[PDB]
């Protein structure tokens, strides 16, 4: 087929051709745990993530493979990453410090003040007074510690998995263009305003992916463990920059206090985008949105060990 229907609307199954880059991510909170000439990406027996990435680059020879990294890497470590790119010409190491996300950002005071106003406009007998008090306390904390804290500055390395989860969604907003904005060479055959296929480093390719067809050009991982189905992070495929489903999620992150990249940006953003009146089941949405591929063994860490839990 060439279209699918969901919540009463028809959506074309849009192509992500074999150009569309794959993107892995490695945000490293403690790069001093690697040798100062070692590639600072986990590569243990239980988490063989650099090998998995290399193995994907070998399989997907004709396609760019981005590694989206962050952390306080040594010069020697950056040179080891440069050497990886020499050894596998399709790998492009993108430093999160080389991208500008200011167009997506918002001050935490602003979010808190907007939520306080809205709550105080509601009657005392109507409103969520516990929330109102929680938000006023978050505001006090920010004003005391760092008044200029923003959504983005707040999702830093000190926040565990929130650091990489938040920045992953930001990178997906940029899409293919992030390769160009970070000054990566040999990325000029990427489509301008193009998309990418984000994969967790334990999503093992066993053979080429080829051309993908996704509804409205978007799809996400679903777990089926079991008998059980949920949206999951860990595969995010888009055919274009600023996918409106992801923009919708960002609007939720800008209006909610305590917005979560998984629960709010990704899950509610997508579901509110494709099924805003909530007329169809969640399991049906999972089926509609599911990234399916027979040449990926998905989430292999859950059969071994989590790299951060
Ligand atoms: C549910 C699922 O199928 N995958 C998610 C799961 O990972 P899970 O719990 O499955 O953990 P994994 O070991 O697969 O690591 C997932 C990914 O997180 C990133 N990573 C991990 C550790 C680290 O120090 N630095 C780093 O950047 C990497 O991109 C890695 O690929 O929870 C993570 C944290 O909410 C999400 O990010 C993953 O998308
Ligand atoms: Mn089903
Ligand atoms: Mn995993």
């Amino acid at each position: 087929s060439g279209h699918v229907s969901f919540a009463g609307i028809d959506y074309p199954l849009l192509p992500l051709n074999h150009q569309t880059p794959l993107v892995f991510q490695w945000f490293e909170r403690n790069p001093d745990r690697f040798g100062q000439n070692e590639i600072p990406i986990i590569n243990t027996q239980k988490n063989p993530y650099l090998n998995n990435i290399i193995n994907a680059a070998i399989i997907e020879k004709e396609r760019i493979i981005g590694i989206f990294v962050d952390g306080d890497f040594s010069k020697g470590q950056r040179k080891a990453l440069g050497k990886l790119e020499q050894n596998y010409r399709n790998i492009k190491v993108i430093y999160n410090s080389d991208l500008n996300y200011s167009m997506y950002d918002k001050k935490l005071t602003t979010i808190y003040l907007e939520n306080i106003t809205k709550l105080e406009a509601q009657s005392a007998s109507e409103r969520d007074e516990v929330l109102l008090n929680g938000v006023k306390k978050s505001l006090e904390d920010v004003l005391k510690n760092n008044p200029e804290e923003t959504l983005i500055s707040s999702h830093n390395k000190d926040k565990g998995h929130l650091w990489f989860d938040f920045y992953r969604n930001l990178f997906l907003l940029k899409g293919s263009d992030a390769f160009l904005e970070a000054g990566k060479p040999g990325c000029h055959h990427l489509q301008p305003g193009g998309g990418c296929i984000y994969l967790d480093a334990d999503m093992l390719l066993t053979d080429k992916l080829g051309t993908l067809y996704l509804p409205d050009g978007i799809a996400i991982h679903v777990s089926r463990k079991d008998n059980h189905v949920s949206l999951e992070n860990g595969i995010i495929a888009v055919n274009r920059s600023e996918h409106p489903a992801l923009i919708k999620g960002l609007e939720i992150m800008h209006s909610k206090p305590y917005g979560d990249p998984y629960n709010d940006w990704l899950s509610k953003g997508l579901r509110h985008y494709f099924d805003g009146s909530h007329i169809q089941d969640y399991d049906a949405f999972c089926d509609f949105i599911e990234f399916k591929h027979e040449n990926i063994i998905m989430n292999t860490s859950s059969l071994t060990a989590s790299s951060w839990r």
